[PDB]
């Protein structure tokens, strides 16, 4: 048969007032649900908020949730569980404001295992979130605590543990150094991160400032002040400062950028003044990173959603607005010409991946890839490329046609007569070795896919990334409403919604003007449903 | 008389010389459906970076370009040339520099008067221009003189070229200009993301002074700085440097883009006020920006490529006789607008001389005004909307309606087009402005698939832009010449370049609001522009 693409009012209905120590029912079935991706049961999620793995190996995922509306606001704090970050468990809200005049804004959690905080004398696993209340007049950071791993969550007495009188003083992201608790929080209107430190998590101390870097935007979010491993020898490690900007960003409302530098405890220091942004496309935001991992782990997700049309997205009638990116690994490389670059590779995708739906070492052909029979509608592929030396040592023995095309087209067998009634891919990614367009790859959501796209005016449709060295790697998911692809090991990341009219159905992986010795390898799998 | 504007000409217009014609202005049909016509493009062959731009003593700018005469595609450069006393009305001159043979090319630069003969080419002549370009042979790229006499049409080379190599085959894009006491040149060290500052006291020594390395947003390459000095919008009295750079490929909207840094400049060093990178267009189609030499005091005037290196090659104009158009001549200042601070100003130079007839004038709140311009022969129209909300409005936005918005469409004309069936009324270009709502701020600048079949089939040409104001939305202008649309808000504060190549030509603009506040004053203006090439 073919997933419903509106669901019963029972799944849709939210109710009138915020459930209490009761689990959000969740319909994950729409033709637009993401089926290896969290999204919230119901109502309107935003950006992850908590994320942390406790002792007993358990990511715990909080997030900005709307459980009343299909658009942001009310915001508390949602939460599900994970063991592999792709098997979720919907818990019962984790943080509620004190009144309806008041809003759970985001924040981070860490574990207090030596009670610095003084919450826990009996217990190891205390969790402390850090968050932002927003009230009408001003943002103000306050503390709750955990005892029983991070379900159920007390307001510290003395809230607020820091204010400096201002409306736009948001999202801390703590974490402990050596000796003391940091937090990173955002002077939004005022292009400033600002570092605290504390001793216990409750009485925080003015360090330093990193003001009016990399992109602008409109706003500075979200900051994550983390310590990244290096690719190619993950005994090394640099800081990165990541930033959340919204709106302004260049491709249209919010975008992601990251800073490489020295962090010491007390001040951040990019190692130059160049702006970097982590995602070619734009629906990539709100990035955090996960507290209390070991040496030689960075783990993240993001919200895969734009500000300027995530309200508008057409899922509400499939009960949901908005899903996380894939979980993501990070390291730091430094890539041929540019230097410094974010790597983000995909959480380890075992857990989810299933049949083969084709493996081929065919070179300069085209691969038809039905996946009619895969109920998930997700699909996972891996395309490397090997060039024969002499074309790596002289790049003009390559033909100006050299070329990949991948496309991803609409289901004859679950078509809608009401859409376009297009044959156009939902989805499209072409990528040149040579010819005018040297290492340029195109990735693409056609807006004769999709009504809903092509009427919105700020769903843009084509975005591009330019190589330096060849393609040699390429790795995506499809997931139903969404798609993310990395490039050459994870140097190059994008993640694109989609919303076509028909779902897809196949893919076409196509090579051609490849030179005399080319390795071609493709794999392509369908993925489990984690809801069904 | 003609009724519709030719989309494909003879082979007679279209076809290239297989030799470089010296001496001789090529001779070009500006008649083409997609040709701009108060826009500069050449008479035939492809165009990219305006180079070796300024003001000669009478008046006349001189605008030289990156030419290749013989293909519709880049290579073989020389530098094309164009003169005007207005920088709307363009005459095309002979090709100003050549390259020494076929295996090299004169790469981008810049020209400055050197009236005091500081130089020693000019002992008996004020008039004396001096060009510095990069020559680009298969292995290296250098920097090279040469002087005019005749008032910047015929150059000669300096006897003891080249004036400046570091051993490098990424070396380009001179901007010269006096400082004081001495000559600075700005050079991209251009896969080192690095402009190198260099000193001289006759524009033949070089001494270097200073590298601005790993600012803003690196792209793939550091192209064509330009350091310049902009006076203050509100005060003309005051002014402060800027560091122009272009970057391509690795834009964030894919391929080319324009940047720039406010900050200090003292003759060795430029230090930019912070560290943030700041974006000049939020569009694609704007690119290599160069500022004119020797202007009067306080103006700051610039052009720019208006394409991108991602589809400039493959642009459906070559059966038209060109490829790639200047954008509109800008005036340029700098202000501080509401919490983002500094930004670069951009308004198009004095349009009245390309002014035609008024199409419309309404002070209509929350209407539609439907404006036909099958008539202008041009195919080009300006449009000025002014929008005054009441104070009430300005202290608390919260008073606005989310259904407070402004659109802007460019129709297709039912008197140039016989198509039919599906795409056949896409607009070519939209313009939607929301007050307040969800989106607040937010601007989109679109061109649809739809209305396009090359642009839909073309997997870089980017459908949607747009950019997010703080403040409300108060001025809005306007010009849209054939095949391009080009918008300036807020007083210049944010501009956009955008090329557009529907399937059928535009005949129409519908501009429309709604939800505005009670009391809110609305005032717009819509002329045909004068064609400037017939
Ligand atoms: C994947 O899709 C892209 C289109 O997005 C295909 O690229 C295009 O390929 C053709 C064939 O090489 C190009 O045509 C050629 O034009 C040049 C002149 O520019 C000519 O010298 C060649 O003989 C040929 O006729 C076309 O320009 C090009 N389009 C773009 C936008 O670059 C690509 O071939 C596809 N690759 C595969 C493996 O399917
Ligand atoms: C001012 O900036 C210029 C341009 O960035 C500097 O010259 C450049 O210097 C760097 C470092 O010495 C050179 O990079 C290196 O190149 C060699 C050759 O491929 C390579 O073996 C090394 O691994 C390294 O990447 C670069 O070639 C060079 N570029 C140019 C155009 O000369 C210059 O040193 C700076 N000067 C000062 C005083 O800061
Ligand atoms: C650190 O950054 C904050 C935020 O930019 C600074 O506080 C701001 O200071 C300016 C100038 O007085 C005020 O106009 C803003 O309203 C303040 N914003 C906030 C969030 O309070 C602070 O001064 C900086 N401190 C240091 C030591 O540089
Ligand atoms: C201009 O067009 C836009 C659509 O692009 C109109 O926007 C919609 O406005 C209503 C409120 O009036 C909202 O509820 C919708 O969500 C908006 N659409 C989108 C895509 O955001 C806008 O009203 C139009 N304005 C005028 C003056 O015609
Ligand atoms: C709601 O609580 C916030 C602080 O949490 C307070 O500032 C505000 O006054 C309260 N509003 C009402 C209506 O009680
Ligand atoms: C809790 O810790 C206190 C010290 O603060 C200690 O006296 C007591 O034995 C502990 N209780 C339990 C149940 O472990
Ligand atoms: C981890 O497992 C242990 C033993 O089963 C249990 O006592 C503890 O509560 C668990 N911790 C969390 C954070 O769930
Ligand atoms: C946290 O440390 C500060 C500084 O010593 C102290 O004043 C404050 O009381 C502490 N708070 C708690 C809850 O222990
Ligand atoms: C951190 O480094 C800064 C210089 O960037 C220095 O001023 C500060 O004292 C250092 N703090 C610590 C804790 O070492
Ligand atoms: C990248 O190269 C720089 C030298 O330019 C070096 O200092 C840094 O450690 C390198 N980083 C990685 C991740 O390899
Ligand atoms: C692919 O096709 C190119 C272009 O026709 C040809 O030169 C080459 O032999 C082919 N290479 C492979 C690996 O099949
Ligand atoms: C591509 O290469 C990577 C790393 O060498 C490997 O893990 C993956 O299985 C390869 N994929 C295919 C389709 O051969
Ligand atoms: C062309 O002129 C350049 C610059 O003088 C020189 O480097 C190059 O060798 C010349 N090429 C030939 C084929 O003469
Ligand atoms: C330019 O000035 C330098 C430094 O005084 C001098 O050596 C050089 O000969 C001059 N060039 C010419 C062409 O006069
Ligand atoms: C220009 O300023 C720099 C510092 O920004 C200084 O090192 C240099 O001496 C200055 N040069 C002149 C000519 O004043
Ligand atoms: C912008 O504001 C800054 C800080 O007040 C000031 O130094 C600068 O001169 C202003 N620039 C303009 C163009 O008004
Ligand atoms: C425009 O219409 C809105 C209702 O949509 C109304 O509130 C407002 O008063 C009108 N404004 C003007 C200037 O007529
Ligand atoms: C808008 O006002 C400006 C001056 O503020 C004026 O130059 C322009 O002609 C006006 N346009 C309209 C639409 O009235
Ligand atoms: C969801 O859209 C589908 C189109 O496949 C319809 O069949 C259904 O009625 C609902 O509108
Ligand atoms: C979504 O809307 C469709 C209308 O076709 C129904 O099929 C479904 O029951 C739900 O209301
Ligand atoms: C509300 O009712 C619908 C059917 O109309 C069910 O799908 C759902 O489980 C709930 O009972
Ligand atoms: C549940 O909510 C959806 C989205 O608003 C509706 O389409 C449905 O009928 C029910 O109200
Ligand atoms: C669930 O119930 C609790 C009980 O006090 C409320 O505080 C909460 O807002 C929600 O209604
Ligand atoms: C959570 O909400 C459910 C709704 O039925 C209750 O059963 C529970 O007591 C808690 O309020
Ligand atoms: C240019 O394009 C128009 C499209 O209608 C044709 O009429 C003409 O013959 C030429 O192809
Ligand atoms: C433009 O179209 C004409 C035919 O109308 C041709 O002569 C020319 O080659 C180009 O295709
Ligand atoms: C002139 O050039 C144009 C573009 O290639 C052709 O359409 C025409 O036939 C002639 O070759």
């Amino acid at each position: 048969s073919c997933a419903p693409t509106s669901l019963p009012a029972s799944a849709t209905e939210l109710p009138t007032t915020v459930p209490t120590g009761t689990v959000i029912t969740g319909d994950y079935t729409g033709s637009y649900r993401p089926q290896v991706h969290y999204s919230p049961p119901k109502g309107f999620m935003n950006d992850p908020n908590g994320c942390h793995r406790d002792r007993n190996g358990t990511y715990h995922l909080y997030y900005q949730y709307n459980p009343l509306e299909y658009v942001a606001g009310n915001q508390h704090w949602g939460h599900a569980t994970s063991d592999d970050l792709y098997h979720w468990t919907n818990q019962p809200i984790a943080i509620f404001p004190p009144n309806s005049t008041s809003q759970v804004f985001s924040g981070s959690a860490v574990l207090d295992p030596n009670n610095t905080s003084g919450f826990f004398p009996n217990t190891t696993d205390g969790v402390v979130a850090v968050y932002t209340l927003n009230t009408p007049t001003l943002q103000v950071q306050e503390v709750a605590y955990s005892t029983d791993g991070g379900y159920n969550f007390t307001p510290y007495e003395n809230n607020p543990v820091l204010s400096v009188g201002s409306n736009q003083f948001r999202d801390p992201k703590v974490f402990w150094y050596e000796d003391h608790w940091v937090m990173a929080v955002a002077a939004a209107n005022d292009f400033t991160i600002e570092i605290y430190t504390s001793p216990n998590l409750t009485s925080w101390t003015f360090a330093s400032n990193f003001t009016h870097h990399g992109l602008l935007g409109l706003a500075y979010e979200c900051p994550n002040l983390v310590q990244v491993p290096f690719q190619d020898d993950p005994s090394k490690s640099a800081w990165l400062m990541y930033i959340s900007i919204n709106p302004g960003a260049p491709l249209g409302g919010s975008v992601g950028q990251y800073f490489p530098g020295d962090f010491n405890g007390t001040h951040f220091v990019a190692y130059d003044s160049a702006a970097r942004i982590a995602d070619f496309a734009k629906d990539n935001y709100a990035s955090q990173w996960f507290a209390d991992t070991e040496n030689g782990e960075s783990i993240s997700i993001a919200w895969a959603s734009n500000w300027q049309y995530t309200q508008q997205v057409p899922t509400s009638a499939q009960a949901f607005r908005s899903a996380m990116s894939l979980p993501r690994r990070n390291y730091l490389t430094n890539i041929t010409r540019l230097g410094w670059d974010l790597v983000s590779l995909p959480y380890d995708l075992s857990p989810v991946v299933g049949p083969s739906l084709l493996s081929s070492s065919e070179a300069n052909s085209t691969a038809d890839v039905d996946f009619t029979n895969v109920t998930s509608n997700a699909v996972w592929f891996s395309l490397n490329v090997t060039l024969p030396d002499a074309a790596i040592q002289n790049a003009s023995l390559i033909s100006a046609d050299a070329s990949i095309n991948i496309t991803f087209l609409p289901s004859t067998k679950c078509s809608s007569s009401s859409g376009s009634g297009s044959d156009s891919p939902a989805a499209t990614l072409t990528y040149f070795y040579a010819g005018l367009t040297n290492g340029a790859l195109a990735l693409t959501r056609p807006a004769a896919s999709s009504s809903w796209g092509a009427e919105n005016p700020f769903f843009t449709d084509k975005f591009s990334y330019t190589l330096v060295d060849p393609l040699t790697s390429l790795v995506g998911v499809f997931d139903r409403s969404m798609l993310e692809v990395f490039v050459n090991e994870g140097a190059h990341s994008a993640t694109m919604l989609v919303f076509p009219d028909s779902p897809v159905g196949s893919m076409k992986v196509a090579t051609g003007g490849l030179p005399e010795g080319t390795q071609v390898n493709l794999q392509v799998n369908g993925l489990e449903s984690t809801w069904q």
